[PDB]
């Protein structure tokens, strides 16, 4: 209790009851457990976020706005089912729907747009169908791609080749189906941008009772690589024709992002349910329960000592962020990124504080919603002559649209990492400021 | 040898830290031991059948559970006895006759604040009938226990009353309930109306865990495989809740709609065992047992000593099991609270126990039939042999396996104090 | 049941902490220590300590091992020594319940590059004088050792080497050395001149923990209270060193000089006594334990499995005492390894393996003289109630006590495969 | 060949019985001597020259016991530590500050002692930095000392000495209102029971580590020493667990105030040491001191942790802060960082004084203030590049983190950096 008897004493005692921190505080993971209280709510912005397939039930402009209001980060695009007609005009009342907010640039939500590949097959290689699909999401400007049935890290290099040269700086996630898959799993992390547990065709192809081992096992290795990992498919299945899901579902939900999923995925719920906007809703909710229920003591401790001894600053500069955050309890981080890969190594650590980040990339404010607890934020504004006040000028819009979406509050503390020089891969400076 | 380290995930219970235990996890890594969280299976239509039965004891139904929220007395009684015949009609070889509970789950007090007349009712017929097990509905506090075990009568003192925590007042009055119950349900269903939807898994995580640190029995319950009542096969999400639920420390895992009137009720409980098993060898031991240790108080009951001896000697040796002889279930309940990787096989004459210790996660329950000894060292021989020859034929055990052996020091219950180290020849 | 007073004595606040930092914070001087002193004291014997009566005098003072050291007299002059030792020894031995054994430790003179032919003939001394250890001066490489075993004749295979580890050489070999022997000692006299006086901390440290992980006993020699060779009372900085050779994990502590030719050679033997005593009940057994455990591979060996499961149990009733019967010592040894917090009460019939498992801390010998029984299972019984008999008369056990007590299966060395949990009667 | 130094095999094993296991007597240090070293001046180490020996030897603190010499000796042996501390300032990228430490007599059977107020207003009119206050028993024997100091003597530190059995129950009342604290073995070892000592000596190290405050472990280190020219195998074992225990500072009395080897007992603290603190098990010590720290709104302690965990990461060589108190340094070296803490100050006093926290290395900036702010921080940082790599902290390659603040003035360090040297 001396650990805490201080700042009990000044943040007081209601805020030590809320978003499980009693539990948090625990020495042991059996006390952890006990200490979960169902009257303790959560305080912190939903960090997990939601990938939402697009489909007949949720293409409308209408209903896009309802979703984005929800809480969709990432909108999915089967390419299994429609033509790449249908995909454009999705594409499209996507981003009628998302620029629609772009009036208010403190409470702009960017949304990624990501391709789901049709697949293989019958076939070894890449597909012919791919090949056009994947040509088409360059041309589109696709953020991120879920290539399906990657059994091999060449399968990863025949994706990058068809993309193209325009097609750099598209994301891939390998979509882990079968029994070659789990067994190379290694080699195709290696090589990929992060992984999708595709639970739907992994079930069939290795038995039942075995793909919780394989989603454990291939979160576990992306946590320890630094790469984002999605959960996916008949996670609120029922929701599909009920308004409420099963307890099953609830469960399964809470659990993924307890296994320490970057992102949770709706299927059938959103792209042909009778409840799109409902299934959205629920997934939110449960992940702000099951992100104050992480064990955050042996978690950070853990990812601490498995990350292995950096000397790149932009790697230490994240860690000594990350450790000053929970030494304060910092209402947020924020990170002024050019890729993301700031906002990238310091989401690794797995901050209970909110990783804020501040781009002018536009494709790396909707790809940053693949990380765990990466807020992104679009600064819009030319660049000042001089760049130490242009970096100023980004770190003050952070604070004000922290402000304005309810992370920050006057007397808190948060934690500001910036590079020394421009251009990417220069990160290397922290700051403890006081909400004024 | 090296075939044996690579299976039921030993080179991912060998790891320092839990995300170390995470990647060293193989779907190719098969299960070795026996099944230790046990299957209630609820009765009814699709389930009655003495055929049936005798198919979902072979499934691995443990405890047989009568909801009394539908049907008569009569209806009940005719359950009892279809179960009791299927059990029976295994009798006849007793290395490899397997006991199974009887749990009466009472219909509730709904509208009402104390114990209902229908509960008063149904609780004597339990009693009349000779059931093990009651799952006492929506508990709001520790009077309601009380309430429950005086309606049992001073007969139904052996009865194990099982709290359902179904609503926001037991979730609240949680620890003075537990502390006068034989263990916890998790009720999902009424739990996942009367409070929020996405709190349920918060619940059902504390729950567990008190219970856990407590050494009684918890049950997971309701919807964990529902796609089954028309489905042959579960959801991807239905598979990853039972998983999890192990995973979280349930000792038991229920089946409602799945066997009472779905079409694959057999189905559901083999698809439950075959989880269950995969989702046991998955567990943590080395921080599970080593937090569970910390955790325990001092004792001086040599009961509670012994046991903790044992669960350690099974550790250091790799135990294939440890033979227990207990009356009441007692000293087999201790062992499991430990969470031991070696089967806790338990010996008994009691049939009552036999059955009642499926509640405890790991306990393989043997009933002993044979005719106490004249010497009793002798009698308790016999019962260890009968349990290792039980054990070789069910597969547990093999010659040339370790095994720890719990017995006491003279005949009657409370006087477990010995720890033998055993090898099987 | 124990009181508020019993948990605040033997630094039991301390021992409770859940971290090294909280539990040298919960550190008392106003704490006493309750339990008997478990680190052994060896006493050079010399001019200063050679009459029958003072030597009565330091066996009343606590020395457990008298050292011979042959780089100075002849061998006339040590075999008066033995029999002067064996005659003080003897005198208590007409009461056997409180009789105390005392082991002879003969060091050599040492090497030139093999065994030297003073060596040879002084180890042949030894044998034909039955002495129980042997200090083997400049052990180099596991050779020497081999030596050593050699020259112990036919006969003196019984008697146990200590690898005298004194030079640089002796440091880097250490792994081959230990190996093949069955103890160290940490000669911190020549090792000061051998290697950098600066670094003779760390070679201390490394050996004590390698022969703590490897089970081995380890002594810690040289100036440890060399003021008190001239003044009555120790400095500062020894009194310091004792203890902290104590929580470093020493099994034994040394008295060269301060024994042989000083002017305080019983004093010496009382302030080894009173220090030690302390330091013990300062040990930090949460992580020491647990560590142990950890680090100590999984075993197949029924005696290393009941060793585990016997201090475990004793941890978690807080036992007076561990009673073991043992015959070569070695299930006493097992059980010093995991270094308990109760005696070792070890009862044998060996009065060798009496004398010889001072080495092991913890372990308190009684040499039990009685005529055998008919039936062996009444023979393990009467040795039992001796151990409880003597432990009770010394201060160890009081009524109302728990013990755990080790014994095995079949009469003969090597099978301890039982633990049980008695209540003193 | 780095991996093998410094006991790095011993500080990467998952417990503390493999740490032990793993200890090299092969495994020389590298890292310079964080442990400082307090040596009583006396007729054995008065004269200049000899002095200037002690000071290249590894003399941090020069203690004077007012329990033995006139006011008018002990002013001479200021001016002598002075003149012989001032020889080497010629070279500012290597000067070495060295702290003065006046030693009270003490209250014996009696509040505070009408000598000792005269001794304290002597330390005061001298510039004395640190006060050993002798025989401290509650926090208002401290609160007499911090009076007798008066309004001159502000800025001087208090080591409360704990002697007897009353100071060992009192020690949480009389840290709470001490800067450190002094665990004087010698009057402790007769008022308390001899065999009792290590227990004292080990909470009250434990206590000072988890308070951030400066600990001093005193008395019969080396006593064999005043005499032989070697120490007995008892007196090394005990220098090194007093530097393992987690003592900020190591005494040494009549050893060097009288002893035949004063530069020798110096020369023998620095070695022993040396190897004691890479033999410390960083792996438990940092994440039990990380633990037991309470959360802290305040930006130099956030910062600190921040600036320790950064420097773990990396193999960081040294952590530069920029300190006008001293305060920066102190809350850097209570998380017991492996790297250097160079501390660039413009105090004199502030250098001198952080002798009392282990692993912070002083550096004394005697360049005026700079027109922009800016230049005038980074001219203080690449002083202590400079005088890093001069002294053998620092080479080409090495990663360094530096903690800067905001604004100027005590109190606002908030920054924290990645630099890689030249
Ligand atoms: O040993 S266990 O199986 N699991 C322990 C554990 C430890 C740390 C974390 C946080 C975490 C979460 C995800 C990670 O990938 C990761 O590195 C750390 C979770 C669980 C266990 C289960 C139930 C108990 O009651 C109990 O005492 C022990
Ligand atoms: O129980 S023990 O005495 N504690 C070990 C321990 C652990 C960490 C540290 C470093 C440390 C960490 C944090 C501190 O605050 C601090 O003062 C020191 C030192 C000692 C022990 C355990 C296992 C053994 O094999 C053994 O010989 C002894
Ligand atoms: O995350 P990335 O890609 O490394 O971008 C972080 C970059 O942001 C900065 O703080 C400023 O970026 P820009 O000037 O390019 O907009 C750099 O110092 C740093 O290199
Ligand atoms: O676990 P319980 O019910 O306490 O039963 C343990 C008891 O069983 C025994 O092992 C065997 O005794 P019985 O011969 O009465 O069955 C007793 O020695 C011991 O007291
Ligand atoms: O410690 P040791 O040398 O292995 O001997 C222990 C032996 O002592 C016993 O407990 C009693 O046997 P004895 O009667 O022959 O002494 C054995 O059963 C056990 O094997
Ligand atoms: O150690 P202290 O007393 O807190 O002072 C640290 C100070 O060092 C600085 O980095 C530089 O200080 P000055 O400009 O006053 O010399 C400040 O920003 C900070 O306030
Ligand atoms: O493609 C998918 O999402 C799957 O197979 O689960
Ligand atoms: O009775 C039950 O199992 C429920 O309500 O969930
Ligand atoms: O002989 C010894 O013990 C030594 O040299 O230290
Ligand atoms: O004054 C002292 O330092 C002592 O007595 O040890
Ligand atoms: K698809
Ligand atoms: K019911
Ligand atoms: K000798
Ligand atoms: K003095
Ligand atoms: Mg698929
Ligand atoms: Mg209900
Ligand atoms: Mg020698
Ligand atoms: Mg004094």
């Amino acid at each position: 209790r001396a650990d805490v008897a201080q700042l009990t004493q000044e943040l007081g005692t209601a805020f030590f009851q809320q978003q499980q921190l009693p539990a948090a505080m625990a020495d042991t993971f059996l006390e952890h457990l006990c200490l979960l209280d169902i009257d303790s709510e959560p305080v912190a912005a939903r960090s997990t976020s939601i990938i939402a397939t697009i489909g007949p039930a949720s293409r409308s402009v209408e209903r896009l706005k309802e979703m984005i209001k929800a809480g969709m980060n990432i909108a999915r695009l089967n390419f299994s089912h429609g033509s790449h007609e249908y995909h454009a005009e999705s594409i499209a009342n996507v981003r009628e729907a998302v620029e629609s907010f772009a009036g208010s640039p403190l409470s702009y939500r960017p949304v990624a747009i990501a391709l789901d590949t049709k697949g293989p097959g019958s076939g070894p290689g890449l597909s012919e169908q791919d090949v056009r699909d994947l040509r088409f999401g360059v041309e589109h400007g696709v953020d991120i791609v879920f290539a399906s049935f990657v059994r091999k890290a060449s399968d990863v290099a025949a994706v990058r080749a068809a993309l193209g040269p325009e097609g750099h700086g598209i994301k891939i996630i390998s979509k882990i189906e079968n029994h070659e898959g789990v067994k190379r799993f290694d080699e195709i992390l290696e090589v990929s941008d992060g992984i999708m547990v595709a639970r739907g065709d992994l079930g069939i192809e290795i038995p039942a009772e075995k793909v919780f081992l394989a989603q454990k096992m291939m979160i576990g290795r992306c946590n320890l690589a630094g790469k984002p990992v999605v959960c996916a498919t008949q996670m609120l299945e029922s929701m599909i024709t009920k308004p409420r899901p099963t307890r099953a579902e609830t469960s399964d939900v809470a659990n993924a992002v307890l296994d320490g999923a970057d992102c949770i995925m709706l299927s059938g719920e959103t792209a042909k349910g009778n409840f799109p906007v409902e299934a959205v809703k629920m997934q939110h909710a449960i992940a702000r329960e099951a992100e104050a229920a992480v064990y955050h003591r042996q978690l950070f401790e853990e990812l601490r000592r498995a990350a292995p001894l950096s000397r790149d600053p932009t790697e230490v500069t994240a860690i000594g962020a990350v450790e000053a955050a929970f030494k304060c309890c910092a209402a947020a981080i924020i990170v002024l990124t050019t890729t993301g890969r700031s906002a990238q190594l310091l989401s690794r650590y797995r901050p209970r504080a909110a990783v804020i980040a501040v781009t002018r990339s536009a494709q790396a404010a909707r790809q940053v919603h693949l990380c765990r607890g990466v807020f992104p934020l679009l600064y819009r504004e030319p660049p000042e002559a001089i760049w130490a006040d242009d970096v100023d000028r980004r770190v003050q819009f952070g604070i004000e649209s922290g402000k304005l979406r309810g992370f920050l509050r006057v007397g808190d503390l948060v934690i500001v990492v910036t590079g020394w020089r421009p251009g990417s891969g220069y990160t290397n400076i922290m700051r403890v400021l006081s909400i004024s």
